[PDB]
């Protein structure tokens, strides 16, 4: 299998990157930086025939794909999902068909590295025309350095330094400016574990206040480039005790690990205090967002249209 | 069964309260505050028959409490404890027994609890015959408000009041003050959960500084206050890919936890990064001290001798 690198050794990302991205998840090609995705082959497929089946309604591109992105945790749960768009949208009631192979242990094994796969092949077929904005899974290498904190801690006698990598899952980013992103945190469900990104969401203020930094004594590369550096947080919501995010008000615990996010996104639709409407401009209308408003976000914030 | 109350209707706590903590453990009479222990007895049993052993060989019970504490981990796996103090201590070979009630699920699903237990257990003896300082199990009312962070958030049209409860599994605290405390967090093992932690010990941080209660909206009772609140964690490093405490040195994940809490105490011993040694004046030895070290803490912090 032949295999390119998104990536030059300086850290310049190669011209037409989206495609060499969505090729690695079309496994048209493998990648120097990235692994070939796991049982992701029917899911991926079952995402583009949902597509294509809507668009060829006279619905425009853009719409489909912010229509999927709200909705993910359908296909991620194997149901028909044009099924889905097609209701929604109000067009002719389709049928793709949905899959068995949802219901098997490899792929309940693999879900959620696929809800991130999902998210980054969106983007990469919604940005394949532009190469100014870039999407990856995972975070390209100048900005995971420069996300990176560092810290001095004493061990009796010597001394350690302590690296406090502020993690994402995906990076929506400039090529002109690689600190110019939207870090993308992925879990299928939030529970107890949402604290943890809490943890990452305030570093990631941390990071942009030189205040903050000397308190604790961090090290950044830049703070100021980090500015324009966007924190958020994807979520399927899948799920007892019910869901997290599907109910009429969230926990507290969940709306305040929500809060300390810049912007949180679901992908379901219908939720009550789920925001649709996503207007960077006038600021964060909700704790939690239908996860094509994402789609708005990386509009207005990169000034393009998809 | 008779039930008294630790703390009167205002937020006072009752006078000679170890005394009412140290019988709730007894189940000498149950607790207003406090549901009874849950498969707790034995295992409270062959704490004191350890301390009784190694008390009756000339050993201090200073000494005592404070090399079982550093122990506890061997207590929990249900070993013979009173072995293994003799054998640090260098006394008569004790033995006391262990117990076959350890590997019982009833014991396994409560020994999360029962760790939380035997701290507040083992500190409520030694603070028996003192009614300025206190111990609890959770946080005093008067503290649990005033570590009760407060942030409003937008939900669209109205306005939503959330509230960020710092928790803390147990407390040593002062009678006059109540602020002038030391929360402990409390798990059998680290892990990635250990994340959640350090959200908790930077809203503490958070909580005492006036400008950081800014950046981020939030209020406070009172920030001075918590100026004497110190936040800790405490764990038996119960464990596979091995331990997390019990190593060469600990991983960095880890290390970044601990560095963010104002000190971790773990309740095993011999280990060469953990610090036996604990000096407030001189300040934080290692990432990692010997649970024991606490008996220090309270000693020099509050003022007293045990």
């Amino acid at each position: 299998m032949q295999k390119y690198r998104l990536y030059e050794k300086d850290g310049s990302p190669v011209q037409d990157f989206n495609r060499f991205v969505k090729g690695w998840l079309d496994i048209e090609f493998g990648l120097k930086e990235h692994q070939p995705p796991k049982v992701f082959d029917t899911i991926r497929d079952k995402y583009n025939e949902a597509i294509e089946a809507v668009v060829l309604s006279g619905v425009a591109p853009r719409t489909a794909h912010k229509a999927a992105l709200s909705t993910l945790t359908e296909l991620l749960f194997g149901h028909d999902l044009a099924k889905e768009l097609s209701a929604r949208l109000d067009i002719q009631p389709i049928g793709v068909g949905g899959f068995r192979s949802a219901h098997s242990q490899a792929f309940a094994k693999n879900v959620g590295e696929n809800f991130v796969n999902l998210m980054v092949y969106a983007l990469a077929c919604i940005l394949k025309d532009n190469d100014d904005v870039l999407v990856d899974k995972g975070l390209p290498p100048h900005l995971k350095k420069a996300l990176t904190l560092s810290r001095e801690c004493r061990i009796k006698d010597t001394l350690r330094e302590i690296k406090i990598p502020i993690e994402g899952d995906l990076c929506v980013f400039s090529r002109s400016n690689h600190c110019n992103a939207i870090v993308i945190s992925a879990k299928t469900r939030l529970k107890e574990v949402f604290h943890i990104g809490t943890m990452w969401a305030l570093f990631s203020d941390v990071a942009k206040d030189e205040y903050c930094l000397n308190k604790w004594g961090l090290k950044v590369e830049s703070s100021e480039s980090l500015k324009d550096t966007m924190y958020v947080f994807a979520t399927a919501d899948m799920i007892s005790q019910g869901c997290d995010v599907e109910r009429e008000t969230p926990r507290n615990l969940i709306a305040m690990d929500a809060s300390f996010f810049d912007y949180v996104f679901v992908s379901k639709m219908g939720i009550g205090h789920v925001s649709s409407d996503l207007s960077l401009k006038y600021g964060r209308e909700s704790l939690f967002h239908e996860l094509g408003c994402i789609i708005d976000m990386i509009e207005q914030k990169f000034d393009i249209l998809l």
